[PDB]
RNA sequence: AAAGGUCAUUCGCAAGAGUGGCCUUUAU
RNA sequence: AAAGGUCAUUCGCAAGAGUGGCCUUUAU
C-alpha cells in the first residue's frame, strides 16, 4: 500500500496505526486477496454497536429501549458508515481487485461501509477498547450531538403502516409496475395503494424497498399527516 | 433488597455493586416499577455481542465471519441467556408485580434472559468496561472452551433447505395440521413434506418455528444425511 | 449479524476472486 | 435489536402494569 495514502488517511482518522499490516489488512477488499478485511468487519460492527449503545444511554437518559434501537440503527446502518467512508476520502485507500478497479468499487457503498468496520476492529486490535471508543465518538461528535428521539427515526413504510394499523385500516399494498435497466443495475417504480386516497401514490429507486419507502414517504404527504 | 438473596447473587456473579441502586433496577422487571431495567438490557446485549466477538475472534483465527456470527448466536441467544440466568439461580431476585408472581413469572424465559443482559448493563454502569468483560469472560469460560466451528452451528431448517437448495429440489412444505390448547398456550403440530420422503414428517413445540424445526430435524435423520 | 439459491454483471485463456437485483432461512 | 396490530391471558373495582401465540415493518 502506497504510504502517501495511508499517512493522510492516519491523520484524518486521528490514529496512528502501531502495526501498519493491521491497517493494511483493514483496507484490504476480498476481491485483492484472501488475506482481507472479513473478520475485522464482523469485529468491528459488534464495537461499534457497543460504542453507540453507551453514547446514546448517557447522551438520552429518558428516552426509552425502543428509542435508543431506532437512533443506534440510525447511526450504525450501512448508509451512515459510507458516508463516513466518503468523509474520510476512503475510497482512495481501499486495496481492490482489478475487476473493483475497473467497475467502480471504489465508489461502491457497500465496501466502503465494511471498510468502515475493518477499521474500527484494526484500531481496536493495535490498542484497546479504551481508545477506539474514543475514535468512534470523535467520528461521531457531530451525529450524536444533531440526533433527536421519536417519530423522526421510524423510516417512512414503518410510519405508514402505524398511521393505518392504528386506525384499523388496512396495510398498504406495493406493487412494482416497471423495472427499467439490467438485471444488475435496475430502476424500480412502485405503486402504493394506501386506504384513504384514491389514486396510488408513485416511489422510485434502486432496488424495491428503496422505492416502496419513497413511495410511503408520499402517501405519508397525500394523506395530510406530515 | 433482602441482603440474603442479594449476598447469594453477588457470590454466584462474581461481583459485589458499588451502587446498590443500579443492582435493584437491573433486577427490576416492568410489571414491577415504571423504574425497570429495560434500558440496561438494550445496553447489555450491546456489550454481550461485543465481548463474544472479541472472544471468538482471538479464539478462533483461522474461521471465517460466517463461522463467528453463527457461534455468537449460539452463545448470546436468548435460550443461552436463559441457561446462565438459571446457573446464576436469577428467578429468586427477580422484582416482579403481582400478576407475575402468580403466573410463574420467575420461570418465564424471556424475563431470565433479559434479566442476565440488564446485569450486563449494570456491572457496566458499575465499573468499567474491562470489568465487565472480565466478568462475562468468567461466565462463559466453559462454553467459549467448548464451542466449535461448522455446520453443526446451523439450525436444522437452514441445514435443510441447503441441503434441497443445493441439490435444485423444492424446499420444504411445513404444514399446521393441528393447534391445541388455548391461544396464549398452545401446541402445534407440524408436518413438513420434503422431496424424496415418503410420507411427511411430525414436528411440535409451543411455538409455530420451534415445531418447523422439530421437523426439520427428523427429515434431516430420516434423508440419512445426519 | 450471517447463510443458501437464483438472474445479471467487472477482471481473467482458464482456474478463480468479486459486485448488483430478487427469493428463502437463522440470530440479535 | 426494536416498533405496531391482533387473539388470548396473570394481577387489579377500575385506572393501569405485564405475559404467550400469530401477523406486518425497520436496523444489524
Ligand atoms: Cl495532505
Ligand atoms: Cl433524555
Ligand atoms: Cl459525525
Ligand atoms: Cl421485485
Ligand atoms: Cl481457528
Ligand atoms: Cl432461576
Ligand atoms: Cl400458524
Ligand atoms: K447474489
Ligand atoms: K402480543
Ligand atoms: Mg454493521
Ligand atoms: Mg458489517
Ligand atoms: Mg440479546
Ligand atoms: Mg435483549
Ligand atoms: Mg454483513
Ligand atoms: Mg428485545
Amino acid at each position: 500500500m502506497n504510504p502517501i495514502v495511508i499517512n493522510r488517511l492516519q491523520r484524518k482518522l486521528g490514529y496512528t496505526f502501531n502495526h501498519q499490516e493491521l491497517l493494511q489488512q483493514a483496507l484490504t477488499h476480498r476481491s485483492a486477496s484472501s488475506k482481507h478485511n472479513a473478520r475485522l468487519e464482523f469485529l468491528g460492527d459488534s464495537i461499534l454497536s457497543y460504542v453507540i449503545a453507551n453514547a446514546l444511554y448517557h447522551r438520552f437518559p429518558r428516552v426509552d429501549a425502543g428509542d435508543m434501537s431506532r437512533m443506534r440503527a440510525t447511526l450504525v446502518r450501512g448508509n451512515t458508515l459510507a458516508e463516513l467512508a466518503r468523509e474520510f476520502e476512503l475510497g482512495e485507500c481501499l486495496r481492490l481487485g482489478p475487476g473493483e478497479l475497473k467497475s467502480g468499487g471504489f465508489r461502491r457503498e457497500s465496501i466502503l461501509a465494511d471498510t468502515v468496520e475493518a477499521l474500527i476492529g484494526g484500531v481496536f486490535l493495535d490498542s484497546d477498547i479504551q481508545t477506539v471508543e474514543k475514535l468512534i465518538l470523535n467520528w461521531y461528535q457531530t451525529r450524536l450531538d444533531e440526533i433527536s428521539p421519536g417519530d423522526k427515526q421510524k423510516d417512512p413504510k414503518t410510519r405508514l403502516q402505524e398511521y393505518l394499523a392504528g386506525r384499523h385500516l388496512p396495510l398498504p399494498t406495493y406493487l412494482v409496475v416497471q423495472v427499467r435497466g439490467e438485471a444488475h443495475d435496475q430502476e424500480f417504480t412502485i405503486h402504493c395503494q394506501v386506504s384513504g386516497l384514491s389514486e396510488p401514490v408513485v416511489g422510485t429507486g434502486s432496488s424495491r424497498r428503496k422505492a416502496e419507502q419513497a413511495a410511503a414517504e408520499q402517501a405519508l404527504k397525500k394523506l395530510e399527516l406530515e
